[PDB]
Formats: structure tokens, C-alpha cells, sequence
């Protein structure tokens, strides 16, 4: 079935992973070097062996596509995936004077009542970014994140490069380019960044009127992250083919370090005893073709019938 | 045998390649998305089914490692692999006034006597870069090429980043980093470059005291280029393990577009009827461990016994 490359990836890390230490006190089993291929004409690769919230993928990807780096857009769509990087900065300012909250995730996981302390400070930071304009400008903007490295890469001469907008032009004029590459890795920035881009680089390829994309992901959390990763880039591939008037081909997912955190072994073993359903179907608005102006409403998933969600500990 | 992933790559492009147009009037058969893995403890992957000149790989890689962008070093080692990019620029200057030589390779392949005209202008440019210092500074320096994007990436603040030297420090202090990445792709430069880097990005990984490297190559010429590509990065992997005091693991080769030019089909079919020999053995100087100061003399290949070289038309 279409998601089978993901269950073979998870099964291979179980059989052959190296127990490896990492940043987090949670350990991992990992491999280095892996590739998976999904043929997007056979169906959209959103996992049916576990319920994955597509609306978070769909809103986070439009945020990227709009060139946006401000949390407010996401919080407006009720997407909280990036709230911690921005909350983190609220907490070091000489403006924040509440409970101490240091390396918040760690203490909020082995949580005292500190979890709802963390969760009320966060509820407060989130509301302030929604309604307070100058607060949103100051603390809601992450600055260096995929919206801006895709669409507004900074030059040494001080202007900006819309790499995604120019590669879409090169695909419409020069489909056979072996140079349709978008990079999110910038050597200058990467020492001071907190999370240097996990989705380091991607490449488009056109052949026989079909568009494929290859992603190079330098680090991947197999249970929690990769099911989102898959669907975000299979949806980028669909969107750029819409705009360019091409059929969709394959999404090829290449990995550097792919890892399973040790406290996700039971959950992934259980997911592995489930049997793939028939894959969902993406529907993109046939009358809008400028994907940078797309809206939530413009992408539909039809027939997604998944198994239950599987609750797992986030690694810290 | 160790080189078998390369003969399976060539055989797969023969069976499944898409005939694809490209820049050159020579056409290609290509695929998109491929990975190959070579275990460097089993032997050095220099192809034995065709004689590959290791001394060109060894001198070109030290040029990169030294941070060098000047042809003179290569010409001094009798390596002419990069002479055309620099000759190309000699030819547009208001200093060159000889025969016209425009897009030289094309006319020198379907060559009149113009080949030895091209070849005497080149013999002249090459000698001038060897002995004339200010000419070498002006026309021998390529400027943006792997020595400088590995070792002297330019910032917007105007200094330089030695990405390779800092990633070797991060491996010695933080071997478990999922961030040991060197990028040769720079969005700023890549529109004006003539040949934007083919070896776009690489990543190191350490586990159980063994160092692996993964290369992402956006475009690969299977008959002529990839046998060099393989051996240059398997030698980078050996050199960084020497300097870091690690054992060598694997070299993983990931491909975006891999292509066989149409006028190399007979030659690769013939190479494919040859049987792999036992692979050579690399010997690195045991008493020098700063690889940036290595010299030709410091790397030995023992037991390389290959089949004959296979002459093929370069694509234009």
C-alpha cells in the first residue's frame, strides 16, 4: 500500500538501529542514509495507520508559502506547532516577569502543577501575539524559519531572494533543469540558530510532464515527525504542479539521521500491527492557480479514513 | 563486490531511464532519486572494471582541502580537470586577442584543425598561469569553487566561514551531532555561476566509533563523472576519520538527476561485461594527522589492479 515505505522505515530502525545518545536526555535508535519513494498518482501519503491532523500541515505549509515568519498566522488557524520557539524568546526578555520557566519542556514533562503554570504563561503569550500588534511584531516573529529561507533569503548586498518563486519560474521556462533546488541551510546563520533547518534542501525534476520532488532531511524523528514531514512535502509537490500545470510524479524522501526515540517503541510496535487502508485523495481548487495566494479552503483531502491517533511522549 | 552499486546504477539507467533532453546537444537517459552505499572497511571504491586515474582525484581533493581556487596548483600537479572554466574567462578578456574560440568545446569536438588551435591557446594559457604570477592571480583564480565554499564561505558581514574546519571540530567535540553538514550551495551566487556545484551538500555521522559521510549530488554523469565522484568522497571520508582518529564506516551516495549520455551507451555496456576485481587499499600517512597540510605523498592506494581505461566522448 502507499504508506508501506514508512512502516518499512520504522521496522528497519527497530531491527537495525544503533542505540545512540543525542541532545535530549531521551535516547534514540538510529540509522544514517535512507530513501523512500511515494508515487503521488496512486494517492496522497497521509498515514491511515494513525490519525494525522492534516489541517496543521495545510496551515503550516501556507504560512511557509506566504513567506511568513510570524506565529500570529498559525495561532489564528489554531496551530501551535511553532509556539515554543517564540515563547522561548518571550521568556528571556526584560518584559517577561512571571514564574522562571527555564528549558520549559523538560520541567513541564516531569511536571508539577508547573505544567498549568507553563500552560497559563503560554495561554497569555499566545493571546498577546493575537491581539497585541506590537507584541506580535516583537515576539511573534521567529525571523529565520522556512517562510523566510524559502522566500526571502538575505544577500550580502542586503536584498532578498525568493528562491521558491524563482525556481517555479525556472520550472515553467526550463523544466529540464537539474538546478531546481531550494536550500534552507545557511552556513552564516546555522551556528547561532536554535533549531538549524531539519529539511535542509529539496530538488524538483520534471519528466514526461510529471513533477517529482526530492527532500534531504538531515535528522528525522520517525514516530512523531516523519508522518507530518511526508505529507507537507507531498503537498508542496502537488501545489507546485498545480501552479505549473503539470501532473504529479513522486515524492522521494532522503534521510541523513532517521531516529526512533526509545520512549516511542511500544507505540510504533502497536502501529505496526495495523493494516493500511486505501489512501486519501487531494483536491486542489481548479480555478485558483497562484499557490502563494491559496487559502486553507483551497486544498481538500477526500476519503481520509485513518486508524485512531496514537498518543506518545514528545522527546526532551 | 564493492563496486557493484555502481554497475547496478548503470544497468538501472539503461533499463529505466527516461530519454531526457538537457543543456548539451548530446541527450541523456536519466532517473531521479537514487542512493548507493559503499562500506569502506571492505576496501576503497575505486572502480576496477575501468582504470580511473587516482592521482587526479588525490590532487583535486587536496586543492579543495587547502581552500584553494587557483588553477596553478592543479597544473603544477598536471591536473587539467578545471582548466576550461578558467580558460573560458581568459578568452572573454580584453587581453586575449587570438583566434575567436567561442564555446570552444562544441567546435573542438566536431573539430577542424581548430582542435590544435584550441589546444595551442590552452597550452599558452596554461603556461602563463604557471609562470606568470599576476596572470595566475587574474585568470587562474576561479573564485567560487569547492575550495572556497568548503573553507571560506563569505558572510553578509564580509568575513569568511571555514565550514569544513568547524565541522571537523564539532565531530571531535560533539560526534553525535546531527548537524555535521557542509553546503556548497549558495542561493546568492547560484544564478550567476556557470556550473552551480554538482556536489551540493554532504553530512557526516559517527556511530560506534565509525565515521560515515552522505553526499547529495544534484546531477551526475554516470559513465564519466560518478567513478571520480565516488572516490573523491570516499577519500574525504577517510581523511576526516584520520584527522579525528575514528574508523571509517560507509560512504552513502545520494542522487538527484543521475544520467547517461546517449553517446556512452556502448562503452557502459562493454564495461558491464567485465567482472570486478578485489578492491584497492588506501594507506594514509600515520604520523601526519592534519589533513589540510597533507600532500600527494601522504595518501597511497595499494593493490589497485583495474581493467583497461574505456575511452568515451565527453558530452557537449
Amino acid at each position: 500500500m502507499l504508506e508501506q515505505p514508512y512502516l518499512d522505515l520504522a521496522k528497519k530502525v527497530l531491527d537495525e538501529g544503533h542505540f545512540k545518545p543525542d541532545r535530549t536526555h531521551t535516547g534514540t535508535y538510529s540509522i544514517f542514509g535512507h530513501q523512500m519513494r511515494f508515487d503521488l498518482s496512486k494517492g496522497f501519503p497521509l498515514l491511515t495507520t494513525k490519525k494525522v491532523p492534516f489541517g496543521l500541515i495545510k496551515s503550516e505549509l501556507l504560512w511557509f508559502l506566504h513567506g511568513d515568519t510570524n506565529i500570529r498566522f498559525l495561532l489564528q488557524h489554531r496551530n501551535h506547532i511553532w509556539d515554543e520557539w517564540a515563547f522561548e524568546k518571550w521568556v528571556k526578555s526584560d518584559e517577561y516577569h512571571g514564574p522562571d520557566m527555564t528549558d520549559f519542556g523538560h520541567r513541564s514533562q516531569k511536571d508539577p502543577e508547573f505544567a498549568a503554570v507553563y500552560h497559563e504563561e503560554m495561554a497569555k503569550f499566545d493571546d498577546r501575539v493575537l491581539h497585541d500588534d506590537a507584541f506580535a511584531a516583537k515576539y511573534g516573529d521567529l525571523g529565520l524559519v522556512y517562510g523566510s529561507q524559502w522566500r526571502a533569503w538575505h544577500t550580502s548586498k542586503g536584498d532578498t531572494i525568493d528562491q521558491l518563486g524563482d525556481v517555479i519560474e525556472q520550472i515553467k521556462t526550463h523544466p529540464y533543469s537539474r538546478r531546481l533546488i531550494v536550500s534552507a541551510w545557511n552556513p552564516e546563520d546555522v551556528p547561532t540558530m536554535a533549531l538549524p533547518p531539519c529539511h535542509t534542501l529539496y530538488q524538483f525534476y520534471v519528466n514526461d510532464g510529471k513533477l517529482s520532488l526530492q527532500l534531504y532531511q538531515r535528522s528525522a524523528d520517525i514516530f512523531l515527525g516523519v508522518p507530518f514531514n511526508i505529507a507537507s512535502y507531498a503537498l508542496l509537490t502537488h501545489l507546485v504542479a498545480h501552479e505549473c500545470g503539470l501532473e504529479v510524479g513522486e515524492f522521494i524522501h532522503t534521510f541523513g539521521d532517521a531516529h526512533l526515540y526509545v520512549n516511542h517503541l511500544d507505540q510504533i510496535k502497536e502501529q505496526l500491527s495495523r493494516t493500511p487502508r486505501p489512501a486519501p485523495t487531494l483536491q486542489l481548487n481548479p480555478d485558483k492557480h497562484d499557490i502563494f495566494d491559496f487559502d486553507m479552503k483551497d486544498i481538500k483531502l477526500l476519503n481520509y479514513d485513518p486508524y485512531p491517533a496514537i498518543k506518545a511522549p514528545v522527546a526532551v
